[PDB]
């Protein structure tokens, strides 16, 4: 006899107690499907620098190893939830392929980390790290068995798990010449070659080409998670992904030829993904409002090293590095006057989603908690990008010389056209294109982090 | 504007981008749905486990670390895919609660291993093991950092990586007086501590109790999957596992009081879950028929560490564990006359399940390639336990004195009724009631290795 149980994946249907051959070829689909999704959700950090490797090997064609300099708007627009006042040096490469390999830093004033290829944090550079901003050298080790004894002195060594890793600056120097001119030029990755050094490859400019890292869609997405198998040995805490992946035609050592089954299974787990990827971003239930009764949150939910006491920060990482990139204690500041603090919004003081078509208005209170300076970016929810507009700004700071209310707070209105009398205080949206921003806090004080002093939301005007 | 793109999880709404408030929480329910189904599969192994432990502890209430002796087929009948022939001595119990725990064998015939939680070998015992059938005294450490330094001679100090563990002894002892009067009486645990010495905790015998130690159903699944991350330290290998459970109510540390929401979607995870793993383990896409055109395969496609090259077996762990316990190198012998050799099918030459309302013939070739004998065990497949018939008997062994044909074969028949002419050469079946079978090989010689000698499938008859 055959019987039948309902089920939220379809009917379950077994005979004479065995499920039916149809219904076992339904549980392993629904098996590999849940899997693929779960493995998107997964693999969000890494994707990121995955694809950002690609642009610098292919598109950009720099050598492996070197460095690039991120400096004006378009150059930097591929970036995700870029910074719009600083300048950036960055360079990803796989030291499987480059070898012990050295970053020379000058003594100058920036502010950066080096990751791996899921972007823990594997040690601070310049100003935050060893160096102290008065420069040094820097020896990235691959992880395999044969330099496991490597540790030369003259050199910060650093020990990835991975072969992927990636560096980034960012310039504080002021002086822009300077940066242009003594910063930037005196930076250069080097091969260690047994301890006698290879040449030394410069930081180059970045082209004129319409780039970007995000993660990629379809079928694209999955071709990646497999090259980012391939480059990286496999590390403990992602056998079981790995296990799961293998019926998907994903595994370490072979080629990614997906059969047409295996692609439609993909290609649906990329668009269920995404939209998950989407929920798990913007609910951060993990985190709790900032401020009672507001939309505000803490933007980086995850650690450095994406370790919680009992399991590893699968949500959180796969949140904030859905919409940004990297991730240091200095971007994460408890310190008074140090480093920077992330709040983000997307929705307006009713719950809506922020959509360009419409005004909004953001009362900034006087004596904002930052030591230096804060500042609103606007970004696409989309691609969260730096929004593109025809102001040719996403930001607002308060550096600029904007409108400040008699008593000392100041109203940022965004909008797909300017608000009368407050022209220089707006950001320009977009029609029908939802967006959302960081609201920087650059040094924060001990009235942001006890939070004595408060913001409301983001209203509709 | 609302954008919708259906999906097989259902239609996803988009505005200005964002997915919808639903959407958003449809995703979230269906991510928390998704990682529920595949931590069921995940638990499999671990959970067999530990409903062990917990009948030997609150239904036997035998102290914390002492064994039983599971002699009488009523004993063993909660014993999953049980053995017919050899009486079984075997204990479980927590490291955290025994404190270091010594083990001592006697000189005598017996074979097993020592597993941990998730049923990975920690060490063989007896005849394969250390001592090798000679006596020796076992030294259980738990994995605790209080016990790192812990080596004392004249023991073989044992490291899990857990603290719940299994010992598990088959008896070959062929004199039964033998068996119940020497060997059993010669077993004992003992508390270590400090090197003190407790009292030995004698074995003691199964009362006459209606057990079994199958992972439950429903939310009794989820009770238990809690429990044992209670009770056990938290390995690397399953921290995403921790991190997807955290808000299905389940964390380290913390009790399990599930939601009216949360319970919803474990229930219905249970459900899909188990469909989940018949449909693995019956499929067995990681094994090959072991002879062309049949239905038979080896039935242990576990390896002893949960290690593959380049991921864990989750999947061949959970077809192994969700149908038997235990497992060590002797259950897959490779050497001409040692140990045993499992082959497994559940259905006929046809394709079919086997059913009990049929009549089945299988046709045992002569010569067939066990050193010492061969068996044929039914269980039934909701269950997986010995067959329970009018008969009495679940299994045929070569040690019984069957019919043989004139060329030597032999042949096994399997239905409700006898088959007139081979009443000692049958099984018994239920009607309706579905089943499998293990042909067991005692003392597989190379015959059976290189597969020179084969054997069909079983036949409707």
């Amino acid at each position: 006899q055959e019987t039948v149980v309902p089920s939220r994946v379809g009917d379950l249907k077994f005979e004479s107690d065995f499920p039916t051959q149809e219904t076992m070829k339904n549980m392993l689909n629904e098996m590999d499907f849940q899997r693929a999704t779960q493995a998107y959700l997964w693999g969000i950090p890494a994707s990121s620098i995955m694809e950002w490797l690609n642009v610098s090997r292919n598109d950009f064609k720099f050598e492996e190893g070197q460095m690039g300099f991120f400096n004006t708007l378009k150059q930097k627009q591929g970036i995700i939830t870029a910074n719009f006042t600083t300048p950036y040096v960055i360079g990803t490469w796989n030291l499987e392929k480059t070898g012990p390999l050295i970053i020379n830093l000058p003594e100058a004033k920036m502010a950066g980390m080096m990751l791996d290829v899921h972007q823990r944090v594997l040690s601070d550079l310049s100003l935050l790290g060893p160096d102290k901003g008065k420069g040094g050298k820097y020896l990235i080790v691959p992880p395999g068995e044969k330099y496991k004894d490597l540790n030369p002195k003259g050199y910060y060594v650093i020990r990835p798990k991975t072969n992927v890793v990636y560096g980034g600056i960012r310039i504080l120097e002021p002086d822009v010449d300077r940066v242009v001119k003594q910063v930037v030029p005196n930076i250069t990755t080097q091969p260690y070659a047994d301890g006698k050094l290879g040449r030394k490859i410069p930081v180059a400019q970045v082209p004129e080409i319409d780039w970007t890292h995000i993660p990629k869609d379809g079928l694209e997405y999955w071709k990646t998670i497999h090259q980012i198998i391939q480059e990286n040995p496999v590390e403990e805490r992602d056998r079981f992904v790995m296990a799961q992946l293998k019926f998907l035609g994903i595994e370490k050592g072979k080629p990614f030829n997906p059969t047409e089954e295996q692609k439609k299974i993909l290609l649906e787990a990329s668009k269920v993904g995404r939209a998950m990827a989407q929920s798990n971003d913007y609910t951060k239930r993990f985190t709790q409002p900032y401020w009672k009764g507001t939309n505000w949150k803490d933007a980086i939910s995850v650690s450095l090293d994406q370790r919680s006491e009992n399991y590893d920060e699968l949500d959180e990482r796969a949140a904030w590095f859905y919409e940004a990139i990297t991730v240091s204690r200095g971007m994460k500041s408890t310190i008074p006057g140090f480093g920077q603090r992330y709040l983000v919004t997307y929705q307006d003081s009713d719950g809506n989603w922020l959509s360009g078509e419409h005004t909004y208005k953001l009362h900034v209170p006087a004596n904002v908690p930052a030591s230096n300076f804060w500042s609103t970016t606007v970004y696409d929810e989309n691609n969260r990008l730096m929004i593109i507009n025809d102001a040719g700004s996403p930001d607002i700071s308060s550096r600029k010389n904007l409108k400040v209310n008699s008593d000392g707070s100041i109203d940022v209105y965004y909008g797909p056209k300017p608000v009368k009398g407050y022209e220089n205080n707006w950001v320009q949206t977009n029609p029908g294109e939802g967006w959302f921003t960081y609201f920087r806090f650059y040094g924060p004080t001990e009235k942001m982090f006890d939070k004595s002093w408060t913001m409301g939301d983001i209203e509709l005007v």
